[PDB]
């Protein structure tokens, strides 16, 4: 019993010029007990180091993301944890411009 396995592909919603919904599934692999958290990162489109998202891990599977800088491209990805620690992160999820909607 060790980590859980990754969380599948998130999705991104409700995207204004400085946040958005980040939502995912719980994987399918939980190492054998119970997952406690899921930490969300974020990359700039095109940039190569992924950086927290969130300040501290949720329990739900979805977070209202802040702190994106308007116009700037992003990408999101996901990692599981239980009593035995984190996981790999998933994939990420499609990129989303940052921009207030028209209307
Ligand atoms: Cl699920
Ligand atoms: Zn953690």
């Amino acid at each position: 019993s060790g980590p859980p396995g990754p969380p599948e592909k998130p999705e991104v919603s409700n995207v204004t010029k400085n946040t958005a919904t980040v939502s995912w599934k719980r994987p399918v692999d939980d190492g054998g007990s119970e997952i406690t958290g899921y930490h969300v990162e974020r990359r700039e489109k095109k940039s190569l180091r992924w950086v927290r998202a969130i300040k501290t891990p949720v329990s739900d599977l979805r977070c209202k993301v802040t702190g994106l800088q308007e116009g700037s491209t992003y990408e999101f990805r996901v990692s599981a944890e239980n009593r035995a620690g984190i996981g790999p992160p998933g994939e990420a999820s499609d990129s989303v411009l940052m921009k207030d909607a028209a209307y």
